């Protein structure tokens, strides 16, 4: 824990190849585009989506235009003078809650209101800034071993419940007259209300069971293998463009805004000193809870990206990274824009996709096309909000395939003559060797805390504090558990590695 | 071709197994509800949307109640003394085409008209009567036996593009005006059109996809033995109230008619002699049509519910069959309804449903044996004897053929492995050696006809069935009329 020796030691390990990075990635060639463009559309339409939820929860003041921005800015960097290019930025869920809290906060406060949030936001990225300078010096990144599976996965089941609540959300407010538009126009009606909810949900569910359909096509029997790759690759946009076409086909029959879509339009130093000074005082809590988020989060899509069996010749910048992830988060501040941090699984999909060629080609070309799609905000506005709800429903029912987490419940649903039907197929190693009761246990545990976390989730003030309850399960797991479960159990229930079992 | 041969025939093979037939319906308890129920639902949707059509086409002359009392009684009768109980009645798409266009022309003649429409229809009837007991007293029904698989899964392919047909016009129609109600009403504007078509697309949809999924409740993870088979044996009906339910929630926040909803016999033979007699003869032509539709129809469907993958180990009755199709047409004319003749996909549906009876019914007594056995002795070989034991046990004796009986224990199975119970599992192991067989009855369809019958009194309650629902169901069947025929695979693997 040397202060300063993590990231000299990475900067040391990264700067013997950095020509070596950009002369591999420019022999790459145009055979590079097809990685960058399938992460570009990995990464673009859900910044899309939560740039609209901002847009529905910060009353307008923040939308896709600031979410695209701050993602194409932070890659961009991240590329030029990161230490892990592999990395994918962006905004994601639990800093589009934290900024969904401060609004909350501001607002009813006649001191700052909605003129001064982007300031109060501000300071509170210096302090963040602040604080993840502070982690990298002192050498907190040595500790990212202690960040167990049991933390990931009930993190990862967390973002899951958020992203389905808010596709819930985005649903019944289709069927409602929006907060800041003219209630007098004849598409508000209760008879053009109705029928807007109803389009809403034909089209949500359509763009969600088509793309669930076709995330396996590598899988089916029909059509050439460069269609079949192609439609387990694009899947995705391909079907946001059809449902878009198919939202367009009664246009001509029904009023102009029917059905809905985005309401995203086409530096704020100065009011940073209008701030009273105590807000700039109290900004230390919601920058805190950040800095837990993004200490939490870069660690492990960096780890994940960095998986041992990638056989990856070039080493780790943990430190380098969090620092580098602290001035950017101290500039888009000052820009007036969320920050951005490493995502999941855009990394681990690009690491895939690069199978290793390593540069910092790759991500800087898809960083630069998610900041072009601003300059394309009018062929954007032409998607349906609905197409976008159900996207948050898909990435969530799209978390849960990996998560042993998720199969533990499962198991816990299963009735027990039922079990051998689980043995039948694949599983985990922890369901042969670990007795029926512990498993039980332990995922009776793991859904109180993170059902709990859940309801906290919804308090209006001290709901901010989730990070702080997701940091505790490593103390947690590091001495409580232990005396409750015997040895070789937690081993196997909380391995570091994905073991499957045939 | 012989006159009287294939019906002499045909009734000498069937007559052996009569109280036979009888006996196995009663012998399965309340059990023989799933496919009573599927066939039920699966014979009244369509009737009931072939009973609105014809209302709107017919000027309101025959309504849903003629369709479903044709319905009914004709299957009551043909269950009673049909010949191939496999066979589901049911009033078809060409029949309500064909009564469409003979309405056309009657209105037209002045001497015909509207109030003749039901005689002529009634002497049509007769001559097809007459033309059906001609084809089946001179054996033209072994040219059914010439048609290859190829003739059936053609018909099966159409049949299913027709219900497709009926499902999207339906739909469509839900945008559009009806031409019979009030024009100037408030769940008729422009607004509560387009609102009531987007439910109704949602409606169908979710019906439709539920009944897809739910149709594969056995093959399970999660739930209990009991529930998954509850699910898989009524999950179209429970789909079709829970989507009727769902429905309604908007019900405080639109108008009356959002979304649109659904809505015995007598004698004619009094007016039946009014029609001059130029029209007698002139139906010759529109019954020599219907006679020839008929004769193919029945027999198709007789003959797809009779695969030779069923195995099943009755004889076939065609030419008696058609015979007894012919004096339920000529009853039918003379009761001013509509005629039943054999549908598809409702009886190849059918006899699938009693084929998944059977299965499970001898997976439960078999598993039930093998547990037993487990306990005393197990010794894989002398628990095998006892299976076939229970198996040839519970068969029914006749004349004709013999069980299948279960198949041989397979190499691998045995390899794999008294009998140690963690390395032989029943659930897996069981469901490797179980023949294909059909629990042939006629009392499955005695009270589907009868549900179907006491549909016509139960109309209150179909009143709250949105149209939706039906033209789900519709999707659902023609997604059903080709379930895996040899032709839709070719097409599928080109």
């Amino acid at each position: 824990f040397v202060p300063f020796e993590g990231i000299k030691n990475d900067l040391k390990g990264r700067l013997m190849c950095y020509k070596q990075d950009w002369t591999g990635g420019f022999k790459a060639g145009f055979r590079i585009l097809a990685p960058t463009t399938y992460i570009f559309f990995a990464s673009a339409i859900p910044v899309i989506s939560f740039g609209e939820q901002l847009e529905r929860s910060t009353d307008g003041v923040l939308t896709a235009v600031q979410t695209l921005a701050s993602t194409a800015i932070c890659g961009m960097i991240h590329s030029i003078i990161g230490g892990q290019p592999l990395l994918i930025l962006g905004v994601a869920e639990p800093t589009v809650i934290m900024y969904t809290f401060m609004f909350n906060f501001a607002k009813a406060r006649p001191e700052l209101g909605r003129d001064l949030f982007l300031a109060w936001s501000g300071w509170v990225c210096v302090w963040t800034a602040l604080m993840l300078f502070v982690l990298a010096i002192c050498g907190a990144c040595s500790i990212i071993n202690r960040f167990t599976r049991v933390a990931g996965e009930l993190f990862g089941l967390l973002i899951a419940m958020l992203f389905m609540q808010q596709a819930i959300k985005g649903l019944v407010d289709e069927f409602r007259i929006p907060e800041r538009e003219n209630q007098k126009l004849k598409e508000f009606l209760p008879s053009w209300r109705f029928a807007n909810g109803m389009f809403a949900l034909v089209l949500s569910f359509g763009l969600l069971l088509t793309g669930l359909r076709s995330r396996k096509a590598r899988s089916w029997r029909y059509g050439t293998g460069w269609l079949r790759s192609l439609i387990a690759d694009y899947g995705v946009p391909l079907m946001v463009l059809v449902w878009t076409g198919v939202s367009y086909i009664p246009a001509g029959d029904v009023p102009k805004g029917i059905p809905r879509r985005l309401f995203s339009p086409n530096t704020v130093v100065k009011e940073m000193l209008d701030v009273p000074i105590v807000y700039i005082i109290g900004a230390f809590i919601p920058a805190s809870m950040i800095a837990v988020l993004y200490y939490f989060d870069h660690s492990v899509a960096s780890q994940l990206a960095q998986q041992k069996e990638f056989n990856l010749r070039k080493p780790s910048s943990y430190h380098y990274d969090l620092l580098l992830l602290g001035f950017l988060t101290l500039m888009c501040g000052l820009l007036g824009v969320p920050p951005s941090n490493g995502v999941i699984p855009q990394s681990p999909m690009h690491t895939k996709s690069l199978a290793v060629k390593e540069q910092r080609v790759s991500n800087l070309l898809q960083s630069t096309m998610v900041g072009g799609c601003v300059a394309a905000m009018p062929i954007l506005k032409m998607i349906p909000t609905s197409v976008l709800w159900g996207y948050f429903a898909f990435m969530a029912i799209e978390s849960l395939p990996g998560n042993q987490f998720w199969e533990r419940i499962l198991l816990l649903f299963t009735a027990p003559s039922r079990r051998f039907k689980v043995l039948e197929d694949y599983h985990a190693t922890f369901v042969e060797t670990v007795p029926f009761k512990t498993i039980a246990m332990f995922t009776l545990f793991q859904t109180t805390y993170l059902l709990i976390c859940f309801g906290l989730t919804w308090i209006p003030i001290a709901g901010v504090m989730f990070p702080l309850m997701i940091m505790f399960l490593i103390p947690v797991r590091q001495y409580l558990l232990p005396r409750f479960f015997k040895g070789a159990h937690l081993q196997d229930l909380d391995a570091a590695e994905y073991e499957e079992a045939p």
